[PDB]
C-alpha cells in the first residue's frame, strides 16, 4: 500500500467542489501520476459518500486506453487519494480554443476515438452523465483519455448546462442517449469551434436546448452536419448509437466515418493539429 510520503507533490491539475487533482511524482519509480485528493469531512457533510464510492467502483472496472486508469487509492486521517493516469497534454477544449476549429481529418480521428470509448463504456453498462471537452484529455501520444467519473452511473444527477439533454430537463432520467447527446454537442464544437447551444444564462440555454434552438455555420462538413442532426434529436429513442436504433454498429457505419478503421484506433498515428 502507497503513502503520501512516497510522492513528491507538484502543481494542481484541476480543482472541484470536493476534489483537487495534483501532479505527483512517485519517488522509488520516478513515474508521474495525477492524484485526486478528496477531504473526508467535506464529503460526509455534503453527502457524497455514495458519489465517491461509485467513482472508485466505476474506475476499477475500466480497462481501455481511451479511459484514465486508477492505479492505487490510499488515505490518511483526513484525506482520500485516488492515483490516476497523468494526461500531459491536458483538456481537449484547450486544443479547440487554440486552433479555433478542427479540420475534417482531426474531427474524424477524435470523434472516432470518443465514439469508440463510449461503445466500451456503454458496453459495460456505465454512463458518464457529464461528458464534455474538459473531461476528454490528451496523453503524450495525443490519444484521448476520458476522466471525471464522480457523477458516472452503473445501470438524481444533471451535468454541465451546455451539454445537457432534453430528457434530463423533463423526465429527470439519463440513459446512454444522454452521452450520445453530449457526443452530438462535442462534434459541433470540434468543426464549429463553439458549443451548439449558447446563451446569456443557464435558463436561456435550457430553453434553447428543449426547443432544439441551434444553427450550423455555413462552412460545416456536410457529413459531420448530417451526423450531428442524427445525435441531436429531441426524442431519446431516435438517437444514432442507442439500443432502440440497434446500437453502435450503424453509428460506426455512418458516412462521416467511411475511411475510419475502428479495430486498432489506439495503435494509429493521430493527425497533427
Ligand atoms: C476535472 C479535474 C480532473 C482531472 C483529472 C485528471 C486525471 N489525469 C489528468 N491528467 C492531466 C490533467 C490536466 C488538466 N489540465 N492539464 C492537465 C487532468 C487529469 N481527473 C479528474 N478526475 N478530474
Amino acid at each position: 500500500k502507497k503513502r503520501p510520503e512516497d510522492f513528491k507533490f507538484g502543481k494542481i491539475l484541476g480543482e472541484g467542489s470536493f476534489s483537487t487533482v495534483v501532479l505527483a511524482r512517485e519517488l522509488a519509480t520516478s513515474r508521474e501520476y495525477a492524484i485526486k485528493i478528496l477531504e473526508k469531512r467535506h464529503i460526509i457533510k455534503e453527502n457524497k459518500v455514495p458519489y465517491v464510492t461509485r467513482e472508485r467502483d466505476v474506475m476499477s472496472r475500466l480497462d481501455h486506453p481511451f479511459f484514465v486508469k486508477l492505479y492505487f487509492t490510499f488515505q490518511d486521517d483526513e484525506k482520500l487519494y485516488f492515483g490516476l493516469s497523468y494526461a500531459k497534454n491536458g483538456e481537449l477544449l484547450k486544443y479547440i480554443r487554440k486552433i479555433g476549429s478542427f479540420d475534417e481529418t482531426c474531427t474524424r480521428f477524435y470523434t472516432a476515438e470518443i465514439v469508440s470509448a463510449l461503445e466500451y463504456l456503454h458496453g459495460k453498462g456505465i454512463i458518464h452523465r457529464d461528458l464534455k471537452p474538459e473531461n476528454i484529455l490528451l496523453n503524450e501520444d495525443m490519444h484521448i483519455q476520458i476522466t471525471d467519473f464522480g457523477t458516472a452511473k452503473v445501470l438524481s444527477f444533471v451535468g454541465t448546462a451546455q451539454y445537457v439533454s432534453p430528457e434530463l430537463l423533463t423526465e429527470k432520467s439519463a440513459c446512454k442517449s444522454s452521452d450520445l447527446w453530449a457526443l452530438g454537442c462535442i462534434i459541433y464544437q470540434l468543426v464549429a469551434g463553439l458549443p451548439p447551444f449558447r446563451a446569456g444564462n443557464e435558463y436561456l440555454i435550457f430553453q434553447k436546448i428543449i426547443k432544439l434552438e441551434y444553427d450550423f455555420p455555413e462552412k460545416f462538413f456536410p457529413k459531420a452536419r448530417d451526423l450531428v442532426e442524427k445525435l441531436l434529436v429531441l426524442d431519446a429513442t431516435k438517437r444514432l448509437g442507442c439500443e432502440e436504433m440497434e446500437g453502435y454498429g450503424p453509428l460506426k457505419a455512418h458516412p462521416f466515418f467511411e475511411s475510419v478503421t475502428w479495430e486498432n484506433l489506439h495503435q494509429q498515428t493521430p493527425p497533427k493539429l
